[PDB]
Order: C-alpha cells, then structure tokens, then sequence
C-alpha cells in the first residue's frame, strides 16, 4: 500500500512490463492532442502514428528484435514535429506526447534506465502548460496555483496517473496473490484509519 | 476509467468477490481501533475477533455453507460493543469497525444488495469524527472543514479508498485482459488530458 504521499514512491519503483504499460498508458491519454494538431495544420500522420502507438501497446506481450527498435524510433522522430516550425499551440501537447511515446520505445531498447517519473512530471506539465495558457493569462502566480489545484483537467490527470500506477502495483497473479497484496495494503502494516496501531 | 468525480460510481458498481474484497479492505484497515479498544478496556476480544476477520478473508475463496452464516454474525454480535456501556471515545470506531465486517458477512449470505456505498462512507466518517473530536473542539464549522480538507488521515483515506476499488475496478485475468482495460482507461473514449477529441 502507497499514502496519498506516495504517488512519485510507487512510480519510482515501476519496473519490467509495468513500467512499460505506465509509459504506454500517459502517452495513450495523450495521443487525441497529436491527432488534432496532425489535422490541424493538414499532417496526414496521425493515422500513422496511431499504427506505431498500436505497434507500442502490441509489443507489451511480444518479442519484439532489439535490432528493429532503432528504425522504430527513426519513423517516430519523421512524425514528431519541430514546436519552432508551428505557431499554434498545438504543436506543443503534440511534442509532448511524441516524448512520451519515444520513452515507451526507448525502454525496450533500454530497460534498465528509470523513466517513470519524469514522463510522470512530463505528462502533468503539459496540462498545466495548457491550463496556464488558456486560463493564466494576466494573473499571479498564487492565484494561478489555486486555479491548478481546483481544475478539472488537473484533478483528473492527478487521478489518471494515480489509478494507473496503482492498479499496476497491486496486479498479480493468480486472482488469491491480487488479494494478498490488496489486503496488505489494507492492513497497512497494523496501523489504522485513525492513525493508531497495537505497537 | 473512472474521473476525479467518479470513486463514488466505481464503488456503486463493484458486484460478486470484487464488493466482498472491498468491504472487507475497509474492515482491515480499521480492524487496529477494535484491538486497541478491546485491549483498553480489558476485553480479551481482540484475537478472537482477528480470528474471525482472518476467517472472512479465507471465505472470499473458499464455499462456506449459507447454514453457517448466520451463527458467524451472531458471534460477531457478541464481540460488538454497546457505545452506550463505555465513556472513552474509542468505542465508537471499535463499533464502526464491526458494522464494516458485519456487512462483508452479511453480504455471503445476501449478496445482491448493495453495501459498498453505505460502507464507503461509514469508512469515511469514522476518520472524520475522529479528527473533529481530537481537533475541532470550539472550531466553526468552516474552520473543522478546512482541517478536514488537509487532515493527513483524510486524505490518506481517501486514496486509500480509492487504490483499492480502482485496482478491483481494473483487475482482470489474464494479464492481456489487464492491460486492455488499462489501456481503455487511458483511452478514454479518445478524449485527451486537455479535454479535447477528435470528433
Ligand atoms: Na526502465
Ligand atoms: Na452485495
């Protein structure tokens, strides 16, 4: 079991498969803002990159040659667009999610370096961006703060990403493993809801 | 997928051993008020009652004889604490805790009604009164809100709450069935972190 302070903990320790499926789920979430911008500005990419994005997911569950990785992410950067060579501000939740994808792929190249958290901290700053951009305009800093806190864009990623990352760490299998860990959490090592244990 | 507004229709739906799981997660996690009531007050109730708690986590996978139900609540009863018959505060979630386990038991024998709700905010309102007895004394009640909103045990139990339905509300055998529902989620009917589509 994680507290409501261990958001960035659980992601931390993501490994294997599961980091994998976080990364693959923030880009998901991502990827209508690659579609549109794609539209937007007449890019007829965003049918492939939905293909590559499904090809992502597919290699979840299969063996994929490490020598076909690199041509992967060739084709990913000719789909990714430069944020200078566009003036709308879609080209900007659309870099992002590229981002997002190419750590996807780069992992199974490279497994062993950490990715979770800062494509965690990625994924949660395109939506401030996009909130600062549309809402911010003219105001403070504090005021925009409290803007973030109480934003439905925001509360959602926040429990989005949550969701996600915990639903992962307590996976297993088979069904009675799933409810071991579930449990565990529950008891959280003898301490309860009123913060007091039988120590 | 479920929104930052959703835990209470995630929670509406849960059905079969997913309920059963959740009813008894919110159990055992107060479970600590019991012991440490009983042991306060010189009962020498609390292994007995970890007996029969540890009894109704075994029953989420084992078949258990309708005709055997009724005699396990009727034992609870007997552990179960009148709040009238004690002065210390503690009695209350000692109580709290038991209607929890009360209804994962009662839930074997009648599982079609619907209890996580009901019991999802019992869970919430023993941490509540707990924080305004400890802290709210002479507070307005705009004041007691606002610790309520911050109170560390209020929020840890909100996610608390929340991890263990939505890791039910995904949990799937096999781990490819997992992951199409995690992969949903993120989807989520093709509506991006910013609130937009393609549609
Ligand atoms: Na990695
Ligand atoms: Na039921």
């Amino acid at each position: 079991g994680m507290n409501a302070n261990q958001f960035l903990k659980a992601v931390s320790q993501l490994q294997g498969w599961r980091e994998c499926a976080f990364l693959l789920a923030l880009a998901e979430r991502s990827f209508p803002n690659y579609a549109l911008f794609a539209d937007a500005v007449g890019l007829k990419t965003g049918g492939k990159m939905r293909q590559l994005l499904d090809l992502a997911w597919d290699m979840l569950q299969k063996d994929v040659a490490d020598a076909a990785i690199p041509q992967l992410l060739s084709k990913l950067e000719t789909l990714c667009p430069n944020v200078d060579e566009y003036d709308a501000y879609g080209v900007y939740p659309a870099f992002d999610f590229c981002q997002l994808l190419e750590q996807a792929l780069l992992n199974r190249l490279n497994p062993n370096k950490h990715r979770a958290t800062e494509a965690s901290q990625l994924a949660t700053r395109t939506v401030m961006d996009f909130v600062e951009m549309s809402e911010g305009e003219g105001m403070d800093e504090n005021e925009l703060v409290r803007v973030f806190e109480h934003h439905p864009l925001l509360k959602d990623d926040k429990l989005f990403q949550r969701d996600t990352v915990m639903a992962l760490y307590y996976y297993r299998t088979p069904k009675e493993a799933f409810l071991a860990e579930l449990r565990a959490g529950a008891a959280n090592d003898g301490v309860s809801n009123l913060g007091i244990s039988l120590e």
